[PDB]
């Protein structure tokens, strides 16, 4: 079995390797990447997204979110106060603020410990979840406007044709923007694109163990669990590494920087944080080995997690039983 310590794995594919996408998932699997729940994929040097960056000032960011915290430092839920627009411009003015701007530190190691003691004492504003893209057109590898989408991909493997669209996210963050513990929609990879500016750090649970983490978080989150049997789904829920490893949970950590992408697999919990400014874009996509995940893939019915529009399909394809109750609450 190839990877089976379910490390990160880091790949370098050649600009002749960059061509075809699916067949560099199905590669990275084949060397056992997809045991980590993560991997990093560092474009040939001959690749770029788009030329330059310096005209997407004028973006709206429609609903920035303020994330406020509430619990202790390595264990706390975020909730997301909206705010009024503005503008990337705007945005990176006010993430380079001395309210928010990233503090002085040696190396990603200090900033990650500063991350975890301090988070819980501001609130950072991250723009989340933009329909948008900034690949360039003519991008013609990795392009992440370009995939074959989930819909036609449940069509070759199944059969059955449905309804919905696959667009591609863009967010925008700064210094302690957070993204909760969560696997994908339907267990679905994500592959995100970092396409300028700070870091972001990533920590990871391999899918073989992400039940453990499950339980753990039902533990630490005794109300929420009560509440609804996916309450992860929620995307509200933070743990910090040293609490994940006083509870024995396997996970590993790696950052992403610009320039670079990062998978994660079916059913590989993640969670991080940005370090400053920057913009990523991210999209969910399909492989023949998800069906299978997706068909398990627990659900939120209690109403917290409404989600898209395409999502209703793969409910009723792959989970036919479940469909009723989850669509409930949707509605
Ligand atoms: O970058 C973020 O805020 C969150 N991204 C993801 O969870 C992803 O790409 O799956
Ligand atoms: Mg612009
Ligand atoms: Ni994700
Ligand atoms: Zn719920």
């Amino acid at each position: 079995a190839q990877n089976p310590n379910c490390n990160i794995m880091i790949f370098h594919p050649t600009k002749e390797e960059f061509n075809d996408f699916d067949k560099y998932i199905a590669y990275m699997e084949s060397q056992g990447a997809h045991r980590a729940g993560l991997a990093k994929i560092i474009p040939p040097k001959e690749w770029k997204a788009r030329e330059t960056y310096d005209n997407i000032s004028e973006i709206l960011i429609a609903t920035p979110l303020q994330q406020v915290a509430s619990g202790r430092a390595g264990v706390f839920t975020q909730y997301h106060k909206k705010k009024k627009a503005m503008t990337v411009g705007e945005y990176r003015h006010l993430a380079n603020s001395k309210k928010y701007q990233t503090p002085p530190h040696q190396n990603f190691e200090d900033l990650e410990r500063k991350y975890w003691k301090n988070r819980i004492y501001n609130s950072p504003i991250y723009g989340a979840d933009i329909s948008g893209s900034l690949f360039d057109e003519n991008t013609k590898q990795w392009n992440l406007g370009h995939l074959g989408t989930i819909q036609d991909l449940l069509e070759k493997e199944c059969g059955v044709v449905i309804e919905g669209v696959n667009t591609p996210y863009l967010y925008f963050g700064m210094w302690k923007t957070t993204f909760a513990w969560h696997t994908e929609d339907m267990d679905l990879y994500s592959i995100n694109y970092l396409h300028l500016g700070e870091p972001k750090t990533w920590y990871v649970v391999p899918p073989e163990h992400g039940q453990r983490l499950e339980r753990l978080a039902r533990e630490l989150f005794p109300g929420s669990s009560r509440g609804c049997g996916a309450f992860l789904r929620h995307k509200v829920a933070l743990i910090s590494p040293t609490v994940l490893k006083e509870n024995g949970i396997p996970f590993n950590r790696i950052t992403q920087e610009a320039g670079e992408f990062m998978v994660t697999f079916p059913y590989g919990y993640h969670a991080g944080f940005n370090h400053g400014f920057n913009c990523a874009e991210a999209i969910n996509f399909a492989t023949p080995r998800w069906i299978d995940y997706g068909k398990m893939a627990s659900q939120c019915s209690c109403g917290e997690a409404r989600v898209t529009f395409s999502m209703d399909a793969f409910v009723r394809i792959l989970q036919p039983e479940r469909y009723d109750l989850w669509k409930r609450g949707q509605d």
